[PDB]
């Protein structure tokens, strides 16, 4: 039996829905350590400790752009911290450092008896997400910290597209019409650089650079894929292998590629 499996057996409908099974609460981090601000979203009743995911916005952007992931992931059994960076103009390497500082603080709060997440986190199971330069920051985090169990950046951008060293399972959300981090020169070459991992590339038809952000019109599919990827790889939960690895056969998807993902 898998000690990390949480929640009921998934279906397409349950993963496309507004929320998973678990009640979600949130709090603002009172003294952020190593990053600008954070909001923690957590399940009150997951039935065991859960992994932690840290999510970072893009250049000029704030938690509002990424916030929708907090309740959506947490309701399926994850502690999620969304951050603001120390400056809105921080670059990807700085964003990676701050992302790991946010994961560190989640681990600190897991050990703080006054915190709402005291004892709720398995600090050995962590994941990284983020938009654009925060997505490039997530890939840097994975390259530098290969114990991370999953990465799922959106509309990523980094100074170099070469992430050949990454061994962390990585799902890339791409936005077809992105004019800031174009698919062809950003998301796709980042995807193609990775030869050592389970990986996936999922491009949303018609998407602008913000197509995976809060308020987007594809939360059913994008949320299904993000949760399935994190469940399969952070929880080793093979009930999610098909959802994580499948072509979703969706008219909202204009390009789908995956490797080392059965």
């Amino acid at each position: 039996s898998n000690p990390y499996a949480r929640g009921p057996n998934p279906t397409a409908a349950s993963l496309e829905a507004s929320a998973g099974p678990f009640t979600v609460r949130s709090f603002t981090v009172s003294r952020p350590s190593g990053y600008g601000a954070g909001t923690v979203y957590y399940p009150t009743n997951a039935g065991g400790t859960v992994g932690a995911i840290a999510i970072v916005p893009g250049y000029t952007a704030r938690q509002s752009s990424i916030k929708w992931w907090g309740p959506r992931l947490a309701s399926h059994g994850f502690v999620v911290i969304t951050i603001d960076t120390n400056s809105t103009l921080d670059q990807p390497s700085s964003r990676s450092s701050q992302q790991m500082a946010a994961l560190r603080q989640v681990a600190s709060l897991n050990g703080t008896s006054s915190s709402p997440i005291y004892g709720k986190v398995d600090t050995a199971r962590m994941g990284v997400m983020g938009w654009s330069m925060g997505g490039g920051g997530s890939l840097i985090s994975a390259a530098n910290n290969p114990s991370l169990k999953a990465a799922a950046p959106q509309a990523p951008w980094a100074s170099s597209t070469n992430f050949s060293s990454v061994t962390v399972p990585t799902l890339i959300f791409a936005c077809e019409n992105d004019s800031i981090a174009p698919v062809n020169s950003s998301a796709l070459p980042i995807y193609d650089s990775m030869s050592r991992n389970a990986k996936q590339f999922l491009e949303i038809c018609g998407g602008s650079h913000s197509c995976a952000n809060s308020g987007n019109s594809n939360q059913a599919l994008i949320g299904k894929k993000g949760v399935a990827w994190m469940k399969r790889f952070m929880d080793n939960d093979t009930r999610y292998s098909t959802f994580a690895c499948e072509n979703p056969n969706s008219t909202r998807v204009c390009d789908f590629r995956t490797a080392n993902c059965s």
